[PDB]
């Protein structure tokens, strides 16, 4: 411990945040990591772990309107959790979500994310739960069905109750949809 | 308590914030709000106070009192068939006894940082009373098509048409093309 965390906007960062944190994600994804990945990084929310001014913890939330079964639902979508190697065995992860949890909470009424192989463990661990209904995503303007996502994808309830047996229909970007 | 949040400017006695949703107490959400309608003259709807938040606000304060509000929403469309990420400018308001005093002018500057910043370019729906202090930092007309999804179909937003604007951040937008906004409640634009 001793790991300062800060939530701050994009718009909030400094030359030597994002350079370091563009450094710690291609280390933490070695080629897993898009140009698109790094897009989608951008323009929301970013909590990051600090060990005394070097940055080891980083996660994103960005907003993203979808349709939770013809209804807009307005959707904070994390991106991009990666925590330095030398670092993962501190609980910073656990922190990172936890501030995540809220800034969702104060702004948006879904949480959803794309769990990878490293961790569905620690999403659990903080009450996101496996995304039951089918998933949708826009291809050249009509809606095909992500076969290949349902399951991997994870949501968080803030105060609210959201039937996690509908269909979500994602908004466009590039790269993977979800 | 209350620590600093975000970013502070000050120009002539008006002090600006720029604050995401999340950075705001419930206290600042309010006077938000009531800044809205009151110069808004009634037409803000409550689907418009959705669309304000979750995205950051450039907030103009007359020492304590809230004289001034623009915020900047990320929305996800696509150019033609391209993935676009755009700053979507929301609820620009002043108060009627505060114009004519520059603090429009100083909203949307902060308004060009943060999506200069941020996203690949900046959109709004204009009045055609607004048109004249959006041009005046460098906002055009879209002259492409706009789409919106209705039930799930895209469909062309013909009313909509001529009122967009758009801001290119350092790049290069062809504002000829064709523009597939995201689903939201409300207006979609
Ligand atoms: C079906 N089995 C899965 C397999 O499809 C795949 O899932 C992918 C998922 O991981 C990825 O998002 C994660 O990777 C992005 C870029 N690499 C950065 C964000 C990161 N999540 C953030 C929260 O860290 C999604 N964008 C796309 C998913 N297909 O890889 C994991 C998997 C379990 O094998
Ligand atoms: C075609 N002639 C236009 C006419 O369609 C209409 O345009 C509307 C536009 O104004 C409105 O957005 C403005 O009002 C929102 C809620 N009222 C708050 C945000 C505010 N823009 C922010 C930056 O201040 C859009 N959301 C919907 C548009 N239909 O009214 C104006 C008009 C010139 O008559």
């Amino acid at each position: 411990m001793g790991i300062e965390y800060r939530s701050l906007h994009t718009s909030q960062l400094t030359l030597s945040e994002k350079e370091a944190l563009y450094d710690l994600l291609i280390e933490g994804f070695e080629g897993d990591f898009s140009h698109d990945d790094f897009a989608h990084t951008l323009g929301g929310m970013h909590v990051m772990a600090f060990d005394q001014q070097k940055l080891v913890g980083h996660v994103a939330i960005i907003q993203r309107h979808m349709a939770l079964d013809n209804t807009p639902i307005s959707v904070g979508y994390v991106e991009a959790m990666v925590v330095e190697q030398s670092y993962r065995r501190q609980g910073i992860g656990r922190q990172l979500m936890l501030q995540t949890n809220k800034i969702i909470a104060s702004c948006y009424q879904l949480g959803l994310l794309s769990a990878s192989d490293d961790g569905q463990k620690l999403y659990h661990s903080v009450g996101w739960q496996i995304w039951k209904g089918k998933l949708f995503e826009l291809k050249q303007g009509s809606y095909i069905r992500s076969i290949e996502e349902e399951g991997g994808v994870m949501g968080w309830k803030a105060d609210g109750e959201v039937d996690f047996t509908a269909s979500l229909y994602c908004d466009f970007r590039g790269g993977d949809q979800w």
